[PDB]
């Protein structure tokens, strides 16, 4: 029993992180096979950050340009012998095959799913976390500078599925980065231009999940007989910045297990928006939405 | 900016999980060197998990009794060639050296201090969380059914310190294990019954480092005149389940760079403890106590004029 923020075990990823410096400009890339990613902006001179022109900046670039270096492990330097540039990510290609390519799949995570952070500095991973995409595609990680390059990735099954790689802070702890198609999580841009975030809500589903986790851990003051109907619910979330809730086979499982129904759930959740009134839930005295319905089944059962 | 709970890369760790089997019991073991670690209750049949005669049980035992196996990564199966048993840990000697073995120590962490865990199920790493070490000597975790014999570590300046092997669950996610010098933390005894687990506390300095990663990330709306002398405080804290403050460098490395005292922190402390005000502090109404100064350092100290 007991529920934490739990992340992926980081060593497959570990073995494919490296350092890649363009001129003075110095972070993290991944290394799969013959291809090293890592952010665009790594091309850039550090002053002339607010609006980059990526394309005429790619031009001036040759192979030589970039230097990869693996720092962990067998230390190498892995020499470039192409380039492209993908969305917001530059594609470079080394003359080695990274031998410890995990067996992988690129995805592009929804608002509400949870993912590992493997945090890296200076080619070198330094912690692990997990965080939530937030209804407004943004993250609320812990990243310094020299973090970009950092790598969200989950695992099942024993394949890695690479979905982030780090780009930017938008504002005190809110960040955003790109899918591994160079596509940037909620369309930011990757340039120093003030660019707004679009407004958050509580993600109802991961709510409704942990509510299920604390019946399962005992704490279940908060469980009513009173019921709130989906439409009725979805009609009150549209306008108390609440997430519209759509069943899933995991909540089911989780409804089936505890005995008490989502509409019960749902009431709650109504109930504890308005206040929880001097209590707490697995000791929080506000409602988590950072944990999905399939992350709490984890660590209920197998 | 931000701050998360945050874990060491476990790689180096997941390196080092074995599968041990003994008889019908199968569960996590750790490999360092020519060394595989494991809880001894292993050498328990399920049913008499009540009071079990760990000196008898062991008697019973040669080296045969053993096999280690590991699944992941660079597979192997391994011989045992000597058993021991040390406090609540079977120590056993196999004749090959773990090639993966990294640089490392064992320590015993003190209550307040935080630690890594790489929960294990039959050998297989399944997830990274980090605990802190409470004031009644148990962690608040997350484990099922065989989870045993996995690991707690920290690293730093490129070595693993290895911490705790997980053994049991107390009470509704509350938990403990053994350092690897085969003492249980809390000294809770590795047997089936009803054990009373002391009464936990708020760990002040955590708090305060909390405070101050928070006056970093632009929450300061709780910082007052109004202090608290540490003699005070103290006095106060007996009283109130909260722990002594001590103070560190790390602190005073927080409260220079913020500009706001310890006896600030600590007057907000007691403001806070009898309620938040219907505001929130990096999006929490509760005060968290999980974050050591090191920790908070890690995620928020940066370049500093001299
Ligand atoms: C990673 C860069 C790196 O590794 O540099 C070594 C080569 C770094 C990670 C962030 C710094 C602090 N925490 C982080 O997560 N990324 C950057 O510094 C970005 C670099 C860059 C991006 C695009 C073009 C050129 C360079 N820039 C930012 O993150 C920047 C930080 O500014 C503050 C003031 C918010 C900290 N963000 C920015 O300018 O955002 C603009 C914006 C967009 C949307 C909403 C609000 C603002
Ligand atoms: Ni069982
Ligand atoms: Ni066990």
């Amino acid at each position: 029993s007991g529920l934490v923020k739990m992340s992926a075990p980081s060593g497959a990823v570990e073995n494919c992180i490296v350092q890649v410096t363009c001129g003075s400009m110095t972070l993290n890339g991944l290394w799969l096979d013959n291809t090293v990613w890592c952010p665009r902006h790594i091309m850039c001179p550090a002053d002339q950050l607010t609006d980059p022109n990526y394309d005429a900046l790619l031009i001036s670039k040759t192979n030589h340009s970039f230097i990869v270096q693996k720092h962990i492990g067998a230390q190498a330097n892995l020499r470039v012998v192409a380039h492209s540039m993908v969305g917001v990510l530059l594609k470079l290609t080394v003359d080695v095959a990274n031998p410890s390519t995990p067996a992988y799949t690129f995805s592009t995570v929804k608002p509400g799913a949870s993912f590992s952070v493997l945090a890296c500095y200076n080619g070198k991973p330094t912690g692990v976390f997990t965080v939530n995409l937030r209804h407004n595609s943004t993250i609320k990680g812990s990243f310094l500078c020299g973090s970009c390059g950092s790598v969200g990735y989950t695992e099942n099954g024993g394949v890695i599925n690479f979905v982030y790689m780090h780009q930017m802070e938008l504002s005190n702890g809110t960040h955003t980065g790109s899918s591994f198609d160079g596509v940037m999580y909620g369309a930011f841009e990757d340039k120093q231009t003030h660019q707004l975030q679009l407004t958050d809500k509580y993600c109802t589903i991961n709510v409704v999940a942990w509510l299920y986790a604390a019946v399962l851990n005992g704490c279940k003051w908060f469980v009513k007989p009173t019921r709130v109907g989906i439409v009725t619910y979805n009609e009150w979330a549209l306008s108390n910045q609440f997430t519209e809730f759509v069943g899933t086979q995991s909540i089911d499982m989780l409804a089936h297990r505890t005995g008490v129904s989502v509409e019960q759930m749902l009431a709650a959740i109504q109930s504890l928006h308005a206040g929880f009134q001097g209590k707490t839930i697995l000791g929080q005295s506000t409602l988590e939405d950072e944990f999905t319905p399939d992350d709490v089944n984890m660590q209920v059962m197998g």
